[PDB]
């Protein structure tokens, strides 16, 4: 049996970027795990020949440990964190964030994962055997050559391979025996949105039970059929494999644009074979639900639109010449409405510092609507504490942020996280008072 | 006296493109030397993360040798450039050249000199002593750290930087003794243009002696008083440096365009010269191997320079990437091109592999241009040498006269424009020889 994930490191002290991907302790991008509570000291030290700095993407710390983009250091010089761990047990990610570089670095190898665990937060599962982190991206090949070679068009729309790779291997397959299977679905790549769907080899459906989003597990597990995972998304699903053939797929979808491999045309992303008798885990007890979201007392919109060439958020962009304009200014509780354009694409847009909870869903595609589960529009993956949160041509997205007082006088990016968006400058400051 | 010009090597055996620039036998970026008719064998290995592939620019080499982007090496690979050199004694280029990729690493360091010594070239100077190479470049600086991050808007216009460079030294300072000085200009910049002139510190602008461009020698020494370049052109002057101080400035143009913290068309000093003491003398008049004049075409061709949207094109052609080896224009014999720039469009320093270019007229010129023509034939004094980069202006038209020999026939040749956010964006085409 073969489930090719990335190695494990319990907790990380040195971080060397390089150009090829993060080196932590001697082993190339490995998945960092931290217990809830604990301290985490890490230094990064930048090998690369431009600037970068380390962001801890959904981690509810300060800026100075965010890292905002203006901390980013030099070549050769360092950056040490130093923080307590106080999210919630789930999937998180770390990626570079020097403004305007942050697609490339990110795109050649630079990525790792982030697990929290908390009290049983396994729910029976063990790393590497039947808790596999699936991390999807996808690169254009040239010459069997990874290469980044956006054209001023594709800095607008977005860059998209021609091949999609699971924890960076080519058509995946995963070798396994019969049981259950929980699968940590990250969206690794730069621009690509998937519509995830497991099929048996003849077509029938395997149901994908949800249990953790973004920021945590969900109150209780949900069945799905599909589920859409935009960049920097996460969506773990619980599946029961038996002897057999299953195929990870992309199913069929409208992606609302304006290719090698087109966005929503169906093709396979992973292929499971299995054969034999292995373990069942049991699960319907998820170790700790998700608070309910605090009332808000201001409501705040946002538009998204393409100003001409250039990505804006309430006609603003990332100010280059002051990295510390602060855009948005914000206080305690707050509802945000967050419109996209018809005359637009899809947006995943992410806050830092700051976790969200999704409210409501209006003016959503059908393909979208045909996927909710309740009177607001909200997707499985909006029952859940988020970070990321997808945005369809036309919709209107609904959530609630609470901006604590602990960490005013700070600043945090709110961007999209289309990294040719967010190095296009789709990015910008909300400021804590 | 200090004169901080690229180290030297009497040909290269080995080069190394690195993240930092090319590592030939173990100098960064070094002038490499060669004698006119020798032989040249030198393997590149690429140190890099992504592909690549060395361009010598302006060379007359078979398109394996040139090389093709087609043919960029991997990671890890090798690749064997071997050939003769035909080309005139000049000062000539060897950067990156692959697809989409060529831009950042042209400006994050790879990018050296050659120069084609023939008999009696060196005119009596020495180089590093008053042979010196000003290779004029531009960086954007965040932090004390050059970066490269151009926005959309930046790949159509052309990443300007915020300060410039001489031989990559910021706020270049030059101290020599009193003397005769050739001065070989370089742009080495991504996309900014230059109107060079010398002046005294009073503001008396000094004469340059134009001796040399792209390819070669002209007739005979023109003085000029100022004079543009494009990225990738290259123009020797011969200068009378007298005890004093000189500033290599930019003078103010209008950039026809359509950042903006050093504007392209505004006036700043690229370099000083400290003047001190008596030096040496060098007596210039008659300069070697005279340029071949133009042979006479049989067939006119006409280029039209267009922003297509978000693509730039050239007869409404863009760069294949799914087919590099796409053959977008066929040619054969002597030709005569009208490449004539949009008015709705930005300055474009257009240049042809393979085959060195005659300039025949310029017509439209704006009148900055025009007002430094030499000719009635609206062309500047380095028009009348040979070239391989030439500076097209919105609205003007450039008549140049090209020999498609038969030595290269079944060859792909690019003509693409030689500002580096627009190459990576698509502005090339295979030029094929039948
Ligand atoms: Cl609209
Ligand atoms: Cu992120
Ligand atoms: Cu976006
Ligand atoms: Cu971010
Ligand atoms: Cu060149
Ligand atoms: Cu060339
Ligand atoms: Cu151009
Ligand atoms: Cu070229």
């Amino acid at each position: 049996t073969s489930a090719p994930v990335p190695p494990l490191i319990k907790e990380a002290t040195y971080i060397e970027a390089t150009a090829s991907g993060y080196m932590a302790e001697g082993v190339l991008n490995p998945t960092i795990i931290l217990r809830r509570g604990q301290r985490v000291d890490m230094t990064l030290k930048n090998k690369l020949t431009e600037p970068t700095i380390v962001h801890w993407h959904g981690f509810d710390v300060n800026w100075h440990n965010d890292a905002h983009p203006s901390f980013a250091i030099t070549p050769g010089e360092s950056y040490n964190y130093s923080f307590d761990v106080v999210n919630r047990a789930g999937t998180y990610l770390y990626h570079p964030h020097p403004h305007g570089l942050t697609a490339k670095q990110f795109y050649m190898g630079q990525l790792g994962l982030v697990i929290v665990e908390d009290s049983g937060s396994d729910l029976g599962f063990k790393y590497g055997v039947n808790d596999l982190p699936l991390v999807i991206s996808d690169r254009r090949f040239i010459g069997g050559a990874p290469v980044y070679n956006p054209t001023p068009m594709e800095m607008i729309a977005g860059f998209l391979g021609n091949a999609v790779l699971v924890n960076g291997i080519k058509d995946a397959v995963f070798k396994l025996s019969g049981g259950s299977y929980r699968l940590r679905l990250v969206n690794g790549s730069n621009a690509r949105l998937y519509m995830l769907s497991i099929v048996k080899k003849n077509g029938d459906v395997v149901p994908m039970r949800l249990i953790a989003v973004d920021q945590g597990f969900l109150a209780r597990p949900i069945e799905v059929r599909a589920l859409f995972l935009a960049p920097a998304e996460r969506a773990e699903v619980v599946v029961e494999l038996g002897e057999g053939v299953y195929l990870l797929k992309n199913t069929p979808f409208d992606h609302m644009h304006l290719e090698a491999l087109p966005e929503g045309s169906e093709y396979t992303i992973a292929t499971f074979l299995v054969e034999g008798k292995g373990e069942a885990v049991p699960v319907e007890a998820l170790p700790d639900p998700p608070p309910e979201p605090p009332k808000p007392t201001r409501t705040r919109r946002f538009a998204l639109s393409l100003s001409g060439m250039q990505w804006t958020i309430n006609g603003m962009s990332w100010n280059a010449s002051n990295p510390l304009f602060e855009h948005v200014s914000v206080e305690g509780v707050e509802l945000w409405e967050i419109v996209n354009d018809k005359a637009s694409m899809t947006h995943p847009v992410h806050l830092h510092g700051f976790p969200m909870w999704i409210i409501e869903r209006k003016d959503s595609p059908r393909q979208v609507a045909e996927l909710a589960v309740d009177n607001r529009g909200r997707l499985p993956t909006d029952l859940g504490l988020k970070d990321t949160v997808l945005i369809w041509p036309g919709e209107t997205v609904k959530i609630v942020v609470n901006f604590d007082a602990k960490k005013r006088g700070q600043l945090f990016p709110f961007h999209c996280h289309n990294l040719e968006h967010e190095d296009g400058g789709m990015m910008i400051n909300i400021a804590v008072k």
